[PDB]
RNA sequence: GUCUUGGAGGUAGAGCACUGAUUGGACUAGGGGCCCCUACCGGGUUACCGAAUUCAGUCAAACUCCGAAUGCCAAUGACUU
């Protein structure tokens, strides 16, 4: 399942468990839209980052 | 990194399984009181303290029969980087 991921809130000030999981999705600017296919791995990457990332169904 | 799975460790919490500390009641070994007599063996009075033991109930960084949340060490399946 294709799945948009955007940054509604930046990376400054969050701890660096909440940066690498942001980084390993390729996110490197706010409101950058990197679309990976949905998977139980990647659904577990948005659990740790939920106050920061909006998912989107495709 | 993220999910699954495997773990080590005795923390925060709790509870008393021990090391301690402790409230109150039954239980009363011992003691004291008071007399009798003790010239001595001893006995009776306790709304007098009281060891054990027991019914509950409290609290511990140097208390754990118990034990989380994460966190670390890796595997092999990937999905990014």
């Amino acid at each position: 399942a294709k799945l948009e991921i955007t940054l509604k809130r930046s990376v400054i000030g969050r701890p660096e468990d909440q940066r690498v999981t942001v980084r390993t999705l390729g996110l490197k600017k706010t409101n950058q839209t990197v679309v990976h296919e949905d998977n139980a791995a990647i659904r577990g990457m948005i659990n740790k980052v939920s106050h920061l990332v909006s998912v989107k169904e495709q």
